[PDB]
Parts: C-alpha cells; structure tokens; sequence
C-alpha cells in the first residue's frame, strides 16, 4: 500500500494517527502515497551533528566535539522542528551549524551511488524520493538530517 520504509503507527503519548518510515526515520502526518525499485544515483544535503562518540569528534566548528549522543539528538529534532514550522531553511542551517565540511557548500555532497557513504546514510539517502526530508539518521560519523535534492 505505501512506499518503501513507510507504515501507518499512533503515538503512545497522544491517540493521533501518522506515518513513519522506518528507513529514513522520517514522521509525517500526510500519507505518504495517494517494480519501481530505488534510483542508481541521488543527491542530497545533509546536516550533521557530531558528539563525543563520533568516529572524529572534532569538526570545522568546534576541534573538539564534547556533547553526548543524547544532546546532539535534541540539537537535531530542533533542527527538524524548525525546518517543519517554516521558520529556518534546511541548506541555511547545514551552512551554519552542520560539524561535516559539507557546511560549505551549504550541506551539498553532489550525486552518490551505493558503496560510497556510511551505511545507514546511504540507506535513508535511496529511500527518500526527491525533495523529501529523514529523521534523524545515526552513523559513526554522529547524527544526520538528510534531504534528497535529486
């Protein structure tokens, strides 16, 4: 019935109905639909926040990465917030607060295939459809927001 990742859940905290995809841990209120298979390649942007636990804790905004995984979830599902509310734009966030070098070229990584990134980034990357936004995506690098831009 939906697309691939996506199923129909409720919230324990509230009895309201949303959809979730369990690959690219994006949460919508919409219906994600009203042989296809996944694209060869995409493009994304993305937003990374690193903690103390990242491969590298270190980044171009701070040599030394000292949150927890914990603060840098909270930093991430704020991020997603305010993209959600319309009050701040994803590739204006990434430029100035992803800890990926990324920032600059506004959180762009170009065009990308299989085999090429950390695997649960690449598993949220070719599980969005054009346009589309994750949730939080968790990979030794740290946490990730990502947006698929072709």
């Amino acid at each position: 019935k939906l697309p691939p990742g996506w199923e129909k859940r409720m919230s324990r905290s509230s009895g309201r109905v949303y959809y979730f995809n369990h690959i690219t841990n994006a949460s919508q209120w919409e219906r994600p639909s009203g042989g296809q298979g996944e694209p060869a390649r995409v493009r994304c942007s993305h937003l990374l926040v690193k903690h103390s636990q990242s491969r590298r804790p270190s980044s171009w905004r701070q040599e030394q990465i000292t949150r927890t995984q914990e603060e840098a979830l909270e930093l991430i599902n704020g991020y997603i917030q305010k993209i959600k509310s319309g009050e701040e734009d994803f590739e204006s966030l990434a430029s100035q607060f992803s800890d990926c070098s990324s920032a600059k070229a506004r959180g762009d990584l170009g065009a990308f295939s299989r085999g090429q990134m950390q695997k649960p980034f690449e598993d949220a990357s070719f599980a969005l459809r054009t346009g589309e936004m994750s949730g939080p995506v968790f990979t030794d690098s740290g946490i990730h927001i990502i947006l698929r831009t072709e």
